[PDB]
This record gives structure tokens, sequence and C-alpha cells, in this order.
């Protein structure tokens, strides 16, 4: 049984890219969904016996796992179109650190530099739905995956704030944390090879 | 006088991209070159009076500067073609943390998570030349900008180790740290707009 973690930030397509290839080589494949904020926390619990985590979250070296880059995805800073920081930028981008942020919370209470909130006014939720609900209502601003805001952006229900910080969305590496034991196993190298070249095409 | 920091990791072309645009708007422009390992350390010294730093190094918020993304460049992990970790990977990638690393040193003695050495066996130098000299000689492995190893790679003088970690080179955001005062100044927004769309073309 190959246990596999995919965080909520990973487009649901890339999750079909993996399972397709994995099931070619492996006979039992378990797919677990975590918050980006809980991915590395989960694999660190030995009893969770995760073999592969696909997550946006970064840490220099986890005990017994190796890291590599599967590809890249795009986050966007979004708010209600009538948000103060909306319809403006550069001073707005800076002010994000003052206006209320709707942030992914974590069981560990802790965050990475990458995922920790930027604003001194933060309201925590558990997933990107509860985030973008409290954002459609103009309670604050949030940063969420492209695939979560594509629908609402063209609808005009949500507006982008991020473009002057990073045009075309904030590029974010997708990392593969794999059990060191998979290190010399064509099965896993087949997964990387395929999973990679397929997730280029989505991008 | 607009003082401008460009770290050694920034291709020398992108440094012509900036100066071209900047000199269109500004009448005195000073261009300082730093180690990536010394960029943010330098702008933090108030007396250094840096107005714009273009550097690969990341920190969540520097006092009085705002951050944004200019674009992306590619580092490669390189070694002597007869290096043990050479002509191999995945276990080799993991072993990088054991074999000797030739690392950029810093006046502050300190490094960011991004720039800190990965290996327990590290020999510090001051620039990418001294790095790739001690690497051509097989004293250790190093990670250097594409533009620094393009020549030597096709020559066969150096080999890439990084490809199974991140195919096509390890993508690295180029950051613009700009004095908050430039925040609402078409001059600076002109620089970003131009500098960005021009540095897409190099990539
Ligand atoms: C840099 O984001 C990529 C990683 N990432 C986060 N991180 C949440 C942190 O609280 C930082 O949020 C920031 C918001 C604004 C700026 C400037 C502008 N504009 C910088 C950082 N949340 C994410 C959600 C989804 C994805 Cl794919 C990546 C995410
Ligand atoms: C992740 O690198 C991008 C930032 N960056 C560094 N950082 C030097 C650190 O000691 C980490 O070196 C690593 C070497 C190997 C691996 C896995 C593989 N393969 C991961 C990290 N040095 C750089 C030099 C130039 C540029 Cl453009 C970026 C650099």
């Amino acid at each position: 049984n190959l246990r596999v973690l995919l965080d909520t930030a990973i487009p649901p397509s890339f999750c079909d890219t993996v399972s397709s290839v994995l099931l070619d080589d492996f006979n039992m494949v378990s797919l677990i969904r975590t918050s980006p904020a809980d991915s590395l926390a989960t694999i660190k619990q030995d009893n969770a016996e995760i073999d592969i985590a696909i997550t946006i979250d970064e840490e220099l070296k986890i005990s017994r796992f190796n890291q590599c880059v599967l590809g890249y995805t795009k986050a966007f800073v979004v708010a209600h179109p009538q948000h103060p920081l909306c319809n403006a930028s550069l001073h707005s981008i800076a002010s994000l650190a003052n206006y209320r942020q709707i942030s992914l919370g974590s069981r560990s209470g802790q965050h990475s530099n990458l995922l920790r909130p930027v604003s001194d006014k933060v309201l925590f939720v558990e997933n990107f739905d509860d985030m973008l609900r409290l954002v459609e209502a103009g309670v604050g601003w949030g940063i969420a995956p492209h695939y979560f805001v594509e629908e609402r952006l063209r609808n005009g229900t949500l507006a982008v704030l991020s473009e002057l910080y990073e045009p075309g969305g904030i590029d974010t590496k997708v990392y593969c944390y794999y059990n060191t034991a998979l290190e010399s196993e064509r099965s896993f190298l087949r997964f990387l090879e395929s999973a990679r070249q397929r997730l280029r095409e989505l991008g």
C-alpha cells in the first residue's frame, strides 16, 4: 500500500496525473488530502506512514524524506471588488500587512515562512472554501490557488490584488517529499518522469 | 542619485535591461554589485542608502523596503564530471548533504534558508568564480547561475547534478526590494513595467 498526500493547493487535475501513473506500477494506492498548512506536519508523524507528499510547503530537510520539484502552480491574492486595497496597488500591496488576512490555520499552531500570514490582522480558517466565503463577504483578503478563484474572478465576484507584486499570479513550486526508501526504485522514478512531463502540459 | 544593488546571481544582460530603462527617467544612476549572500545585509545598513536591490535572496519584510518579483533565473548544481555524485542521481541528490559544498560566504556570517549551505562539509568563498575554480578542481560541488556555467558545461569541464531534483535547472525568483518612498512614483513603476517585460524575453 503506497500512501500519498496531496495538499488542497494542488490542482485537482495534477491529482489525476499522479493516480493514473501510480496505479500503472502500484496495486494499492491511497490518496490523502491535507491543508498546505498541515502537509509536512502529517508526514513527520511516523504512524501516518505517508510514502509521498505532494505539497507547496517547503522545509530544508525532513527526517527520512528527500525533496524534489514536480512543477509549479499559481496563487492569487484576491479580495471583494469593493475592498479598500482593491482597484489600486503598490501602496495596496504594502498595506496587505495591515488589512485583515483570511489565512489557512494549522493543527501545529505553527507555519512555514512561505505559508505564515503576512498581516498583523489575521482570521484563521481550515480550507480555501471557508477562506473565499469570508472573502466574497468583505471580511478580509486571502491568497488561494488559481483553480479555486478562476470561476469567481471572471464572474466579478472576486478581484486580484497580486499583479503588481508578481504579474500572471504568484508562482509556487509543487514539491515531492518521498520516503528515502523509494530513492532507487524505477517504480517511483517512473512516477516522477511521467507525473512531471504531464503536469508541464497543465501549466 | 538612484543607488541600485544587483547581486552576482543576476545575469549580466538583466543589468543592461534595468540601466537602459532607469537612465530614460533618472539623471544619476549608481549600479553596485554584491554577493547574493550580502545583498539584503547591505540594504539594511541605512548609510548604504540603496534605493533598489535586485537579488535572488528572500526575507519576509525588510524595514522600510517593499518587495516584488521582477522575474525568474536558473541555478544549476554542478561538479567535476569524475565527481562521485556525478554520472548518477536521486541517491546522489540526497548525498549532496554529505559531500563537500563550495558555498558563497557572507560578512554577516549568517545565511537565509534559501542561500544557507545544505552540506555538513562546506568550504566558503566570496564569489561564483572562486566557487567554480575549486569545483573544476574536484574539491567539492557548487550551485551557481546558468550564465556562469553555460560555457563550462558544453565544454565538458563541468557536469550538472540537479536535473532529477528540478529538470531544466533550479528556478529562482529575482526580487526587487525598493525603498517604500518609490511606492507611488511613475518613474519606478515605469522601471518595473519595462524591466519585467524585457527580462521575460531573456527567459
Ligand atoms: C507567496 O505565496 C506563495 C505561498 N502561498 C501562500 N502563502 C501565504 C502567506 O501568508 C504569504 O502570503 C502572501 C500574500 C501576499 C504577498 C504579496 C502579494 N501580492 C506575499 C505573500 N498561500 C498560498 C495559497 C495557495 C498557493 Cl498555490 C500558494 C500559497
Ligand atoms: C535552491 O537554490 C536556489 C537558491 N540558490 C542557492 N542556494 C544555495 C543553498 O546552499 C541551497 O543549495 C541547494 C543545492 C542543491 C539542492 C537540491 C538539488 N539538486 C537544493 C539547494 N545558491 C544559488 C546560486 C545561484 C542561484 Cl541563481 C540561486 C541559488
